[PDB]
């Protein structure tokens, strides 16, 4: 079936869902953070005060706030309610591709074109670590369900796997031929899933050895996201398409197609009923 | 975010740093005889303290910002007055070179660290003798009192810091860890943990406790400094080896490395702010970092 | 409620109170600092050394010193008990316009007509810092509560904040179609007050965005000052009125007449009773 | 009579400057709104207003043919309009313009302390007048042409030989800042307003003909009357005052109350009065 | 046992002495990163070496007299013709050339004694088995042996043909700071920071400890007919010792200072000793 949209003057180039479901926050290109009521489509108040690009954004566990990423090399936390900028986050020497929200919700991790995935303190507004091996542009960072771990996916080809708690990296998954320009848990923290460039790798998080390769999109695939129950797995590509995979079975699912642009971001309802994908062509769609 | 503000350029080798407590100025110890006053903002020379017959190990600001204190390889420590108008006094009585002097919080008295074996708690208001406390049959290289004023911290030859309860110069514990001279120590703004730096490690210890907490493993050559930041959050150290870290305290690692100097780093020292840290080394340039 | 009044010869376009209370400076077109013990309405000391009219005036934070800015182009210490020249700082090569002490007391901050705002360290009489930003007269300075910035207003209608310590700028406020005139941190540093064109604005000083305007003055005001608690506010204004605002609710508390002329300049005593206004027309007014 | 006629609005300032073309018919008001006023003095129409000054307006002249007016401003130029301006810098704040019965020159006077001398029809600089101490707050050139007078904060009136750039005499006696002048139509005298009170002094000798008393705060306007021997005085005690030149008695008092008089001008012909006051009126009266 | 002259031109600690082989020249290494070199008979300045970046804490002639070698704390060994360069990875402390003039062992912070062929100028002998710094080497008369003194605690005795560890003689409770090797091979002595030792070396005992010192021993030097030893102290004396009996001699007093390097002359009539004051003596 058929979506909706929602539109901005700039590039959508991030999308999420608020814990609740009642909210969509969109990260765009005329560098602010968009906030819509999923109910009428209206749009809530904005978030201003990024000087660049706004790649990346993540809610809280608890909904209350909201994290970005910039082209401008900060993450700043943002009051969800009072659509006030609450924290400023600098270390960052250039560009962040990508953040994420602790399940715990004490923590933000950040990648980063300057080849580091950096943990943020969210009570105290500090640096808890920064994570070192890389070699070449981050453009993905997730946590583990449990919250012990945080996985950074990079243009070097590899995936890293770091303690949260000691900064220590715990393993490289090794992704040869390729640069990782995304990263995401399975809800049950069983599986790992990374878009590389026309393809959708699957890992057995237990093992860190390959399961499956998802083929069928013909560009570089910058989303990935798992369905809250694991069992689908959802893509966004620069071919202009999302691509929906079962899991268990490991073949095509359904392809999504509308967008005229990249799809940047991809994030599904919290219920499942639901995905919501940005595209460049400035619209943010929500299919069911 | 690591990138450098400023470059200074003395010419000599820049063994201590300090800061002024407003932040505004900057003093700098070096293989000269003398001590520097600089002004961040405009990087100008403000004025040249001359008396010094040796090296300048060590150099502080009073906490009320009119009071210069200076170590020096003569044996001698040396009171400036800022404003420049007034002589001051110098300390006499340690039989060998001072390498640290640190001001008490409230201003009233100083403590130095001598290769004497000798730590001296000398009165600055007053001009009476000073206690001394002892240590360990080793040569003492650091010295740093407790923000509240009631601690005072020795780092030396033993490997050992030893730390002094000040109004009873009793020796309250003993911390053991460092396979080596411990060269530096910093309190936390806290006065929680203390910062260690020895032969190629960074140590952090809690002080009620007398515990090791933490090791930090990264400089490949002798740690000469450490500088606690003010919010508590990271640690400056320098090294031989050249560079300067900056430690995340929770998860001890290297928020990070910097790479300007071509020489080793004598001194490290944190901005009040806690925005900027500025680094000392043989190479006769102060760079100051973000 | 009456004030009582006091006398200069000519103008007297600025005051302030000691921190204790007890005393008074008044700035005037006499090329003298008047000095005024509160109690006993007496004239303790002129501080004579200028050589065009003192345009502002302040306290250190100990009371010891007064530091004033002139016409003259020169910023002055004095030692106040001994009424006596401390130190002259030269540089700025037009008339001071206004001048500020931290609360630290290392620094005084001034800004004039040559565009530039300076920073003066006390101890050692130096210039610390020429802060050049501007593209036109600066009018105003104040100091952050925690000493760590101060803040410049320009004809240019922009509003800066610069760090103390290494003079970079911060941030710059935009303010367009107005002269920003007078600045006043409030005390608990989270608002900042600048006097334009017959107006009043409120800023919120994190998020650097606009509170509210406050609107009665039919002329422009010169002098705004936050009362020791933050609960009012007092623009003294080319109307020849003062106005008291209730800062929360945001509505006129009061205004006070009896000036013949403008009012340059309007200062707090420190336990908040009390208020003092100075005059084109040569008297000083104290106020309940 | 003393009626007063139409009241003259819409500039929502101080207008601290007034003035009658010379055939009579146009009055230009400069004000603190930084802009320049022309009305018809008939009142059927509004005419034009002069836009460009980024600062207060303090002083308006016309030419002698009334086909250009000058203006001083605070911003520091002096921008001669055409009735765009050509425009002419002060180091400082220009406080008053006055044009050269001939037509030929521009007088600026400065907080720079200076008169400044410009060829019109050139542009050029001609003359620089060096004396006074302070701020130059009114220029006036003699009806011959060959003499300027000058008012200054230094309280001082100065006479200057425009050809020469020379001092010839500086008349003493006020007590503080000189604000207005004006010089006679016979050419013999000249008037002061003053922070105390007005004075009229002979030029030839350089002495004080009389000090007009009667005001009790700031006299800031001046004028003399056609035919010299009335002269106008505008003050901060909200009266304009009538003295008779040869006499020095006061003649009469206008009540133009609640309001300081600014400037002050009389009608080519001298039937009427204009005055400038706070906020922006200018009132005609007869 | 007077003194006749002094030295001057050092800006800083003179820790390193020692004569030409044949007569008549001197050197002195500093603190001030320089090597000066005097004539003796005239008391005059020959030459100042410059090139070292850090402390200089040895110097020593071949035994032709034509180069001399330096040890330094930038971790270079310099040879000078009376230059050459050679790199440890840590500080160098202390250098002594083969009797024959073959060899150049160098003591280093890296625990390590440094063994090199002058004339190919390639390392060869690594002697490793002390635990910490190495202070002090020298040559057995014979150049079969070499001895060494460490921070360890310890004298080492070495087979310099084999880079095998002969003896290891203990005692001293801290770090060792100097050595000497007796002209007839049967004694060694040790400095450290309470006294000064006399190891017995066919068997491998320690024929005594002296005390006399209240401070630091930087310096031993034998007399160049093995009958007298000479001990410099933190102390400001000098102290002479009868080796075989092994009691004092004679006191020498220099006071205001520490000695930190004690040397005798190669006919056993002058003794030099160097200070911190960046002065050089000459005592008969």
């Amino acid at each position: 079936n058929e979506p909706r949209i929602l539109t901005t003057d700039r590039e959508a180039v991030a999308v999420a869902f608020s814990p609740g479901g009642s909210l969509l926050a969109g990260g765009s290109g005329d560098k602010l953070i968009h906030v819509w009521d999923v109910a009428s489509g209206d749009e809530l108040h904005t978030l201003e005060g990024h000087t660049d690009w706004v790649r990346a954004v993540a809610f809280s566990p608890d909904g209350a706030l909201l994290a970005s990423g910039s082209d401008d090399a900060t993450v700043r936390l943002w009051d969800v309610a009072a659509a006030e900028e609450r924290a400023v986050f600098e270390g960052h020497t250039h560009y962040v591709l990508d953040i994420a929200f602790s399940p715990d919700g004490s923590m933000v991790a950040s990648g980063s074109r300057d080849g580091t995935a950096r943990l943020w303190n969210v009570a105290t507004g500090t640096e808890h670590a920064v994570l070192k091996g890389h070699t070449d542009y981050v453009y993905a960072v997730a946590f583990s369900p449990d919250g012990s771990m945080v996985a950074s996916g990079s243009r070097d080809g590899t995936i890293r796997l770091w303690d949260v708690a000691t900064g220590k990296e715990r393993d490289v998954l090794q992704a040869p031929a390729e640069n990782v320009v995304s990263l995401a848990f399975s809800p049950d923290g069983s599986m790992l899933v990374h878009g590389s460039d026309s393809t959708v790798h699957l890992w057995d998080v237990a093992s860190g050895e390959a399961l499956h390769t998802f083929e069928g999109h013909t560009d570089w695939v910058r989303a990935v996201a798992f369905s809250p129950d694991g069992a689908l797995l959802a893509s966004g590509s620069d071919d202009r398409t999302i691509r929906l995979w079962d899991v268990a079975a490991q073949e095509e699912h359904t392809t999504l197609e509308g967008h005229t642009e990249p799809v940047h971001s991809v994030a599904f309802h919290p219920e499942g009923t639901t995905l919501a994908s940005a595209s460049e062509d400035g619209t943010i769609r929500i299919w069911p």
